[PDB]
């Protein structure tokens, strides 16, 4: 469980939601394709603004990912340091 | 008569951007599978090194062997999260950047 | 305005098979990712129970932890490889059917 | 026994990397496709072609795949048969 978990969860969140933007990409691209080039400049700008947001999400998302990822290091180190006891036990 | 063809496009300024914008996503797309796998194959080597070695010291008594395996695959878990965690930081950093510079040369 | 016309391309029928395809592509890349995703959390999962198990050690009388939990691991773990294998033969199967049902009605 | 943990490391990672080898291949052709579309834009029987040619692209992938995950699944399968043959 735990960030481990969370980490390849946000992973493979973030290729999914690329795959949609790619997607309402070439939809756009091929409608269109069958006082345009208003439209034209607007689609660029607009999946520019799209994919823009999204990195901000992806980036906010890392940020309380790495708040998490702390809590479980803080965990992990416990396990280290009893397994440094025990080592030098024998 | 295709190299024409496609030299004037590539002077228009047209389709460049676009396809400048879904390249853009197919490579993020490709550098999140990359790290996907590369999670995955740390986490299995450790599950099995981490089996290999508790065999090898259910063939022995030493506690101590026991400890030392599980120092090691407790050290190196914390070292691949972290680590993993800093790779996708520095993807998600890569993407915004290359986004500024797209909406940028666009206006 | 927006109705009228996605009715009158859906009816055209020019447009709409290459969404298809498109559409085609996306969902499979979408599965393969929860594929992989999946994966990737039964590995971590199966090691850091191994983990937490070898840490719940100590007295030497705790081999028994050891060779259940090893054994328990192991032969999970050859499940989990094999059902992996047998998923990815059925998306890359029904991949392939879905592609012949596009070849088949782009022919006609 | 331990031995037998040395085979599970080919099929693991040769399932995984087939795992990420067909996402990438797929991507590739979701990119092809939306700039091919992307072309066209700028500008009948060129779609028509252009449909033939992606739906072939990607069955040749489809073969391909479906012919790694034959080659992939025969060491799953000889694997686990050396595996229920180890523990009884």
């Amino acid at each position: 469980a735990a960030p481990l978990t969370r980490y390849n969860q946000l992973l493979a969140s973030n290729i999914e939601q690329l795959t949609r933007l790619q997607l309402a990409s070439a939809n756009a691209y091929a409608e269109l394709g069958l006082q345009d080039t208003q439209s034209l400049a607007a689609l660029g700008t607009v999946q520019l603004e799209t994919a823009s947001q999204l990195s901000r999400q992806m980036l906010d998302d890392i940020q309380k990912l790495s708040a998490l990822g702390q809590q479980f290091k803080e965990e992990l180190d416990v396990l280290t340091a009893d397994g440094i006891k025990k080592s030098t036990g024998k």
